């Protein structure tokens, strides 16, 4: 069990002007520290952040948060449940902003809603350098789907974070689980007059002016004014990065899929060819990741999920190739780090979520 600690910078807030928070579990005997981004999609208007309040109140809010939760996955803290960090110091951060973690506005009488991710994460990692950061050697930043975004938008800012206070003994680092997404051409499509209708591509460049989203420096200047949306996607994001960055992504992502109008619910050649693309596509911008996991299967996020030890790529677990990343930063005989399936429909590999 972590527990829950509110801010105590009580203008860094969720949506509703709520304080934000974080939960923590300390290990003494460790100087490595995992800090992770939930996800949950995002919303990017007044209207769909209306509706988001009324049914998915708790990631806009911290009223209604419970003191303590379990860690699963890469947050437990039993080695038979996690084999890569079992004994590092558990930090779980709740997205309630809404934004994909890029924020920095806060409620006023001209906003509703604060949009505060960016913040938040400073706000989170300069009030446990009090409770034991500083004596860290390996910072993670870890997240899934728009948590896993966020780690791409946000680890760079961290590390130059911790350098600007002093500490540039603490090695900043990047793990993003389902957040590497294709601004690809959809199955079928509409154009942009709602929410279902708002491609990714629009919606997010709506987002980021609703919420005053940031993005990192050297992308931004790459891409300049109105064109920062370029940057929440991972290929063209992560090459501009400094930060050691791994990169886990299923090749057939639902979420994509979903952006991508594809329900699978017999499949004709159409949408065959159009699934084997996407595959090749995604798989095409993981050739230059060195330190990358990429099965083809159909399902979504897997670092906290508690059974996350069974997947494998050419017969090598996810612990086993984060733990292969770990020696790699200190190629190695028997112990990759870069792991992307070839076979080319959903769960031709046989250890795939059932
Ligand atoms: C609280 O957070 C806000 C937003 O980042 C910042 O402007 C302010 O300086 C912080 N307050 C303190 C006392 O650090
Ligand atoms: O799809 S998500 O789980 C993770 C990414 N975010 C923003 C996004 C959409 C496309 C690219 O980046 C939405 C929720």
């Amino acid at each position: 069990d972590l527990r829950l600690h509110l801010l105590l910078n009580t203008s860094v807030t969720c949506n509703d002007g709520s304080p934000a928070g974080y939960y923590l579990k300390e290990s003494r005997g460790s100087r490595r520290w995992l800090l992770f981004l939930e996800g949950g999609w995002y919303c990017f208007n007044r209207e769909n952040c209306d509706s988001r309040y009324d049914t998915m109140r708790r990631l806009m809010s911290s009223r209604d948060w419970p003191r303590t939760r379990t860690g699963t996955g890469i947050l437990s803290s039993q080695p038979e449940e996690n084999p890569y960090w079992w004994n590092a110091n558990m930090v779980f951060i709740p997205y309630c902003s809404s934004d994909v973690w890029s924020g920095a506005s806060s409620k006023s009488e001209k906003n509703e809603y604060a949009f505060m991710g960016a913040l938040i994460i400073q706000e989170v990692v300069r009030e446990l350098l009090g409770r034991g950061l500083s004596g860290a050697k390996v910072l993670l930043l870890a997240g899934s789907s728009a948590g896993g975004t966020g780690v791409l938008l946000n680890v760079d800012r961290v590390a130059e974070q911790l350098e600007k206070l002093g500490y540039p003994a603490i090695q900043v680092r990047g793990l993003a689980d389902s957040g590497w997404f294709l601004d690809n051409k959809q199955y079928r499509h509409t154009d942009c007059v709602d929410t279902i209708t708002c491609a990714p591509t629009e919606a997010i460049r709506r987002g980021i002016r609703y919420w005053n989203g940031v993005v990192p420096e050297r992308c931004r200047r790459q891409f300049q004014e109105g064109e920062e949306w370029n940057c929440f996607f991972g290929y063209k994001v992560y090459p501009t990065l400094r930060s050691p960055v791994f990169v886990v992504q299923w090749l057939f992502d639902e979420a994509q899929l979903t952006v991508d109008n594809v329900h699978l619910t017999p499949v004709q050649e159409g949408l065959r060819l159009y699934i084997q693309n996407l595959g090749r596509e995604l798989r095409h911008t993981l050739k230059d990741v060195p330190a990358s996991f990429a099965p083809a299967c159909l399902s979504h996020e897997i670092i906290i999920r508690s059974h996350w030890t069974d997947v494998q790529v050419k017969g090598t677990s996810l612990p086993r190739a984060l733990h292969c990343w770990d020696r790699s930063l200190h190629p190695l005989k028997g112990c990759p780090v870069h792991l992307v399936d070839s076979c080319p429909w959903p769960h031709c590999n046989p250890s795939c979520p059932t």
